[PDB]
């Protein structure tokens, strides 16, 4: 569909209620994964970049919303952000960490983060 397209739906999607709401939610996190990842590969260019740079930022804001709320979602996306997908994002990556670490699934969210962290 982005192929038959090929704009702004690809940015405009990168969705903190949007994933509010498992598995078939886990398949659509990789399946905007590899939207990300399609979009990502393939002064425009710098406002691209920034724009790729906000959604980042955005997508961080709203895992540390999801965190603070929610669990399994959350560690889906993860997984897919791993997947896809620095300083900003590090002290991010260790604050989610830190919160795993504060909470069984908290401690198999907190081994993907590390398995996450340690690439």
């Amino acid at each position: 569909v982005e192929l038959v397209h090929q704009l702004l739906c690809y940015d405009r999607v990168f969705i903190i209620y949007t994933v509010a709401s498992n598995e078939a939610s886990r398949y659509g996190r990789f399946l905007c994964c590899m939207l990300e990842t399609v979009t990502r590969w393939h002064q425009l260019d710098y406002e691209n970049f920034r724009h790729v740079v906000h959604k980042w930022h955005y997508k961080l804001t709203k895992a540390s919303v999801h965190c603070l709320e929610y669990t399994h979602i959350r560690n889906i996306l993860i997984v897919l952000t791993k997947i896809l997908p620095v300083l900003n994002l590090g002290q991010a990556l260790e604050r989610r960490v830190h919160k795993i670490c504060q909470e069984p699934d908290l401690y198999a969210l907190a081994m993907g983060y590390s398995g996450q962290l340690k690439s």
